[PDB]
């Protein structure tokens, strides 16, 4: 017994009421007394506990006492029951009223009770099973000691016959769908039927009706069916009561990820309703509430174990395919090929998790691209997208512009899932920026606390053009890799001094041959030197943001030589392939083949990169995606996306800061 | 020195840079080395601290040393300055490079520095004065130990010549306006001018531009003027630098209260910008940020000291005016009269507070009412309103439907400012509810954590028809007063038994006389008894919510007799005036005169109410607003609104729960 409820005795009459377990009644006996009545006595049944409360002081009374008390407005009853009524129950309290002359009652008022248990239960303690009436089920708190139930957006697709994600409709087809859903049990105990005038109703708000759906599983003659009882255009469901000790099992799906204007928290209610009369609304005698938080979309840094390597290229790029295959064979990853840069630009593999279930889910980049990537939608492979209404899409909406750091600690605050990284332009610049709809979505997931970098000095404008992360083998540490033009100039000047100035660039690319690009020709180009000094300033501005926002020092960073050429917008495009954008499969790195100056018949860029990485136990494989095209103009011709295992750290164990 | 910044030496050249105090530089000397260089040495000036960092291990170096170190990419410099450059400064670091043959330098690279202090300061520690560089000025935290700067919505009006609140424009006229504003100081130290290519810029986001305005005070020849430098349609302002130790004083106004979609937090930034070249955006070398939270609109419970009593009635309601005047004379309050129920329905007196300033502010009820209450707008008397776009206004939007509890503790959680109370209908009812725009606004203030009650069983539909709060004189406690029909029936039945059944109701109201309403006539009306039993159920449902949400027991509640009659919508209107809606001026209560049955030439309702309240030290005055109309049909003919002192508890010392 916790909540006090008001049930008044009625003058001269009998009051019948449902008593919901976990509450108790305060009972006015004074208003029902006939005028002139002096004192009262009371009788009560075996399973009803009665106290007489005078001015706050309470006294327990026997089932049949003859004891009398003075009638006063400040003398009331407190009525309690610990167990549900059966058909063998008579649960009652009877009050007798006496005037001052004579010991025979002049009147009587009584209270007839039917006790029932009503509890809407969910797995609040997050172990995957639904506990009985968790007192914390009506709130949601973060952290290891945190509590409250978790809900997955059911964004995958169980059967291929439908083009759309499961959550797009109000229907369930396969029982396998239920495995993606959170269980909710309405537990009751009581007699064979509810007393006349009562019904039990499940309901949700209009606002939450596009955030959830709730199904009930029926097992009629011709086989299992799934009834949608709450969700889009269904705000309430009248429950069919069955007596004795009973449980109704419901399955809940999320329809929507957290977003701008939506915290991710939703509510479901059950009420016992009392019929008053026609034209009068039913009265909510008792209400129980459970809360769900919808699980966030979470990205995967390069430090996490690789599962599948997705690759796209034209069918004839052979060296690329052979070299990627060899790379993947060194690992336990599976290779998937589509016959070309989209897989990098249009998709980001994320994941969702709840205590009972989790699956990978694809974020699909905004269309400019007239069509979705939706052919990856399948069983336990989910899909989500955001499209702008007004705002126009630019190159910064491509997911080459979307990355995530490993876990970091910054100013004493840990980010166990790392931090999302997105390239942007300076605030006063008037430059490009990723669309608000996508930015709002990433921020709304909250657990990856996104950081904006400066990518808009690049023609394409993506963060993965200038930076990446790699593990340090045999440790729990990692390194930030940064593109560096000054590293390239230093190396080339060294090679020139060594007598190598005539060493030629892009050997084996026949479409570059007539250009005859040598170290000498590069170093003597004055405007190019100035362009790249400026680009190093851009890289260093990013370096400072990353050290600041990721809690990094110079010990955590390695510089890879890079070179750019300025276009007419004053933005950088790669002069030779960017080696920093690499396939990271734990200790094995697929690195884009640079095609740098040959010294003693080895690329000096390759040899320099090996000398930096190999002492760490990182094994380097250079991958050639460009020879099939016979030249390099600054554009990458293939794409790869690695799908990884989720973090072992549970997101709900994080404690993000107030918003 | 806290933040590390990257400044690279440039090959063969000299690099000039501004050094902002509170940062330090990491300096690459390796990239600037000529090819073939083996070792390096360095010189530096008196006010520049230089460390040689090899692989993380740092060593301080003398101003002129001859010491040489091996050139390595992992050997860098750490450069620090503790004081701003003057005109007498030469701040520099020079690096000499040596090859393996000979001790004369083969080249030199150098760093020329100008150190400046730049700090954007606000009163983060909330004492009313602007401290120097509070490290917490860039966040906002709740509570006694909390920190970060507070901003008032400047919603009052300094001069009458303009019809609108001060914040509606971009202009400031009177210097008195500045007193409503938060101070923000840009503090700097440095030489006579910034080095070539730099400028300092204040800025805000597009989003915050309708939330704030920022003025600078100039004192030219012809007198003081106020320049709007940031706000609506001004997102940035280029600052005029003056050398030496300088401070620029700015004044910040809030334009908007917290609301749906607006947390109340805003940002203002200062950046040092570096010019690169034409067509290239300027680079933000350094940025400092301050945060403001806009103060919430807060209501006043009846326990707070009364300041002014606002009253509206027709000019000839004399008994009302005389009796209200007498009541107010017992107190130190001032009476204000307008010559009629609006003042209760259309306005709610709230207040705002910041450490430097606070003033009362009126919430104006949504129009159905074709015109605002805006004639209360004046100096230090502010105004705010919310109007629906789509949703239609009903009687539940009237501010008789808007109240606030005294401070309460509920389940261990304290609500030091009390909790806002608003009447509504049951969730499945399809009944009336206050408009979303107003509800969203009240919820968004956060510090009064609003609760919805059930008012929609009443024809008018206001919470102040059935409940109120009064202090308990000579204590810190209070009572909830509840209308009770059962209390009325009990009293009338007692009077009937006493021989008083023929005692007549509404004596002295000539328009009621032909009805000849007596106790007998009331008690024998069967359908009326049933109507009022139902209304008591409605009252008791509210009673339970209040005890639950306010942490109240039966000891905290007193029932006042009331009676209603049902209309054709099954809603209640007062049968005789509702005594619970009363003027509370501390120990003195103006109570609506009930016009109840006369027994021994005293109203039995008046005598019953005195017997309940007077033993507590509450002094009762019955006020007659209806005799001037000769009858009572259930409508109240006058209105009163009491403006009170604010709580002494500062809202920013509260810690509300996560949202
Ligand atoms: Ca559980
Ligand atoms: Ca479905
Ligand atoms: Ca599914
Ligand atoms: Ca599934
Ligand atoms: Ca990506
Ligand atoms: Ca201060
Ligand atoms: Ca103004
Ligand atoms: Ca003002
Ligand atoms: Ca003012
Ligand atoms: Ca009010």
């Amino acid at each position: 017994m916790l909540r006090e409820r008001t049930v008044r005795l009625q003058y001269g009459s009998r009051v019948e009421a449902v008593y919901v377990l976990g509450t108790y009644l305060w009972t006015d006996v004074y208003s029902a007394a006939p005028a002139g009545a002096q004192t009262f006595s009371l009788k009560h049944s075996e399973h009803v506990w009665v106290e007489v409360v005078r001015d706050g002081e309470a006294e327990e009374v026997a089932t049949n006492g003859k004891q009398r008390w003075l009638l006063s407005p400040s003398t009331t009853l407190r009525v309690t029951m610990s167990q549900a009524s059966t058909e063998a129950s008579s649960d009652k309290v009877t009050v007798n009223y006496y005037d001052e002359e004579g010991s025979i009652p002049i009147d009587q008022a009584g209270l007839f009770l039917t006790a029932i248990e009503i509890s809407l239960d969910v797995d609040a303690d997050r172990d995957g099973v639904v506990e009985k009436n968790n007192p914390k089920k009506a709130s949601w708190t973060w952290g290891p000691e945190g509590q409250g139930a978790i809900l997955l957006v059911n964004c995958d697709r169980e059967t291929p016959w439908l083009p759309k994600e499961d959550c797009r409709d109000e229907k369930v087809y396969s029982k396998e769908d239920l495995k993606d859903m959170s269980q909710m049990i309405l537990r009751t105990k009581g007699p064979d039927r509810l007393p006349a005038g009562y019904e039990i109703v499940l309901y949700i708000s209009m606002s939450d009706s596009d955030k959830v759906g709730v199904f009930y599983v029926e097992n009629p003659f011709f086989g299992q069916r799934y009834i949608h009882i709450l969700g889009r255009r269904k705000l309430y469901h009248v429950v069919k009561y069955t007596g004795g000790s009973a449980e109704l099992l419901f399955f809940v799906e999320g329809l929507c990820f957290p977003d701008e204007g939506f915290s991710g928290l939703v509510s479901i209610h059950v009420s016992l309703l009392e019929y008053m009369a026609q034209d009068i609304p039913l009265t909510p005698i008792f209400t129980d509430t459970v809360i769900f938080r919808i699980a966030p979309w979470i990205m995967t840094p390069n430090i996490l174990p690789p599962v599948s390597v997705f690759v796209c290229c034209m069918k004839d790029n052979y060296l690329f395919l052979k070299e990627v295959k060899n790379l993947v064979e060194k690992t336990n990853c599976e290779l998937k090929v589509c016959f070309d840069r989209w897989i990098a630009d249009e998709i980001e593999f994320g994941y969702i998790e709840a205590p009972h279930k989790g699956f990978p889910v694809v974020l699909d980049s905004p269309r400019d691209k007239d069509f979705p990537v939706k052919e990856l939608l399948g069983p336990d492979f989910g899909y989500v997208t955001r499209e702008p209404l007004f705002e126009s899409v630019t190159s910064l909406d491509s997911f080459g512009n979307l990355e995530v750091s490993p876990p970091v600690t910054v100013n004493g605050k840990t980010y166990p899932l790392g931090r999302i990284l997105i390239g942007s332009s300076f605030p006063l610049s008037g430059g490009r920026r990723m669309t608000k709809v996508v930015r709002d979505f990433l921020k709304a997931q909250q657990v990856q606390a996104p950081v904006e970098l400066y990518s808009d000095w690049l023609t394409v404008g993506h963060v993965d053009e200038f930076m990446s992360f790699v593990p340090i083998p045999g440790t729990k540490k990692f390194l930030l890799l940064m593109a560096s033009t000054s590293a390239c100039y230093k190396l080339f000047r060294e090679k020139q001094k060594d007598g190598h100035g005539e060493a030629i660039m892009f050997k084996g690319l026949g479409g570059m041959s007539s250009k005859r690009i040598t170290i000498n020709k590069i170093l003597s180009n004055e405007s190019l030197v100035q362009e790249n000094l400026y680009f190093q300033r851009c890289l260093d501005w990013n370096r400072d943001i990353l050290k600041k926002e990721l809690g990094l020092t110079e010990q955590d960073i390695i510089d890879l030589p890079a070179l750019f050429k300025m276009d007419e917008d004053h933005r950088a495009r790669a002069f030779f392939p960017n080696m920093v954008n690499m396939i990271v499969l734990d200790k094995d790195l697929g690195i884009p083949k640079p095609f740098g100056p040959q010294v003693e018949e080895e690329c000096c860029l390759e040899m320099h990169v090996r000398g930096l990485l190999e002492p760490l136990g990182l094994e380097c494989t250079f991958i050639d995606d460009i020879s099939a095209y016979h030249k390099f103009l600054g554009e990458v011709h293939c794409g790869t996306n690695v799908r990884r295992k989720p973090f072992t750290f549970k997101w709900w164990h994080m404690v993000p800061s107030r918003r």
